[PDB]
């Protein structure tokens, strides 16, 4: 019949009381046979009026099948698209707008709601944007209200939909997602930028990293360049998850990539390239000693290839890596330089106590130097056992223990420094036999 009549007839229902009745009497409307060929101009009308109350009534079920069932009538002509998602994002304002005035079935709803649009709109060309433009506002949602859980399932839904476009590319259909556009890509890609972001703000380090996988593999797709802007806040989250994740080679990696990047920017303070070259450069002197072969076992072995890395690098070949860059060596802070050399060029444990000592001072007042005290500890720690290995062959605890604890903030108590001592022998940086009885430490 007539949109006013049906439009009339539910102003009517709800008069009565009979709000579930005028929805059920819309649904009816929009979903019926004839509306194929109707102008999809002038049944929309009908479809926001059925969204209006669907939402009020809280009618998730009802409001998805009327969208689905509404879309496959209408989706024949570019019209047809064009209404589906103009509708689309009616429904979205419409629950966007509930939890403006609200309230956990409520957010739960929105979830809900959100969910629907995108499954709704999933892989069409002509949806792609408004697809794209739910997925962000969707992203959004989850940080705004920590919603942890949902963001999860959200992230798994966006890895499904793509793995459907994927098997849809060989088909030369029509309407479907062409993965070698451009423009298609720059939007995905965006969309899992966007999942590392709140990935990495809600703390959800193991989602985190998934989507770090993620985004390579449309990184590797993807002919035109990302935002430097939006390149530059991937590289910086990668700083905080490899940080978080104890791969440290990884994290100096992620830092590099985001100086080189940054020192194409116009707005880049002097002071900045200051305090990032060092803390670059301290990461990589606080790395592990791989001087040896590990244990070993190391489940992020995949990663250095996610980082565009060949093979894993070395610390020392990281650490050269740094030295050799002028554009990062060259904005380095002495004092870094300086324990360099006490440590890495020209150790002497005879000496290494009072070059800290008087290096530590200047060093501690560094903003960047408080993260990285514990590792370079070890680091340090490491070194001292390892030429005590050289110079004594039965040296008295009291002697060895004090020989190898470090100024403050390296300083350790005598226990922790003999577990410091013990752990260096299971990694066969020295093999030791310490006598308690006698409390002396044999090097055989």
């Amino acid at each position: 019949f007539r949109p006013e009549n049906a439009i009339k007839r539910a102003d009517e229902l709800i008069s009565v009381g009979e709000k579930q009745a005028a929805l059920q009497s819309l649904h009816d409307f929009i979903t019926a046979r004839r509306i194929r060929w109707a102008t999809p101009s002038t049944v929309e009308p009908v479809v926001f009026k059925f969204l209006e109350i669907g939402v009020e009534l809280k009618k998730g079920k009802l409001l998805k099948d009327g969208l689905h069932q509404y879309k496959k009538l209408i989706q024949g002509s570019t019209e047809g698209l064009v209404s589906v998602g103009a509708v689309a994002r009616k429904f979205i304002d419409l629950v966007e707008s509930k939890i403006a005035s609200e309230i956990t079935s409520w957010l739960r709803f929105t979830w809900e709601s959100y969910r629907a649009v995108l499954d709704l709109l999933r892989n069409n060309a002509l949806l792609e944007i408004t697809y794209s433009g739910v997925v962000k506002k969707t992203m959004h949602f989850c940080l705004k209200y920590q919603r942890k859980n949902e963001f999860k399932r959200l992230a798994e839904m966006l890895r499904q939909h793509l793995d459907a476009a994927n098997y849809q590319q060989s088909k030369s259909g029509n309407n479907l997602v062409d993965l070698s556009d451009a423009d298609t890509l720059q939007r995905y890609l965006d969309q899992r930028f966007q999942q590392v972001d709140v990935s990495v703000k809600l703390e959800l380090w193991h989602e985190a990293y998934r989507s770090i996988e993620d985004v390579f593999h449309l990184m590797k797709i993807s002919k035109r360049a990302p935002k430097p802007s939006t390149l530059a806040n991937y590289y910086e989250n990668l700083v905080k998850v490899f940080f978080v994740s104890g791969d440290p080679l990884l994290h100096t990696t992620a830092w590099k990539k985001f100086y080189k990047l940054y020192s194409t920017n116009p707005r880049a303070t002097e002071e900045e390239f200051k305090t990032y070259s060092s803390t670059i450069f301290l990461s990589a002197i606080s790395t592990q000693l791989d001087e040896i072969p590990s244990i070993g076992y190391d489940p992020h072995l995949r990663m250095y290839r996610l980082l565009n890395l060949d093979a894993k690098p070395t610390r020392k070949e990281m650490l050269q890596s740094i030295i050799e860059d002028e554009s990062i060596y060259g904005k380095v802070d002495e004092e870094l330089k300086e324990l360099y050399d006490i440590i890495e060029v020209n150790f002497d444990v005879d000496t290494v106590k009072q070059q800290l000592e008087n290096l530590l001072v200047k060093l501690s007042s560094k903003t960047y130097f408080s993260q990285y005290i514990a590792p370079l500890r070890d680091v340090i720690m490491r070194r001292v056992f390892v030429a005590a290995s050289q110079k004594f062959t039965t040296v008295s605890q009291s002697e060895l223990y004090k020989l190898a604890t470090l100024p403050a903030p390296l300083d350790l108590s005598a226990w922790d420094i003999e577990k410091s001592l013990l752990q260096a022998a299971v990694e066969d940086y020295v093999s030791i036999t310490i006598d308690h009885e006698s409390a002396k430490v044999t090097f055989a």
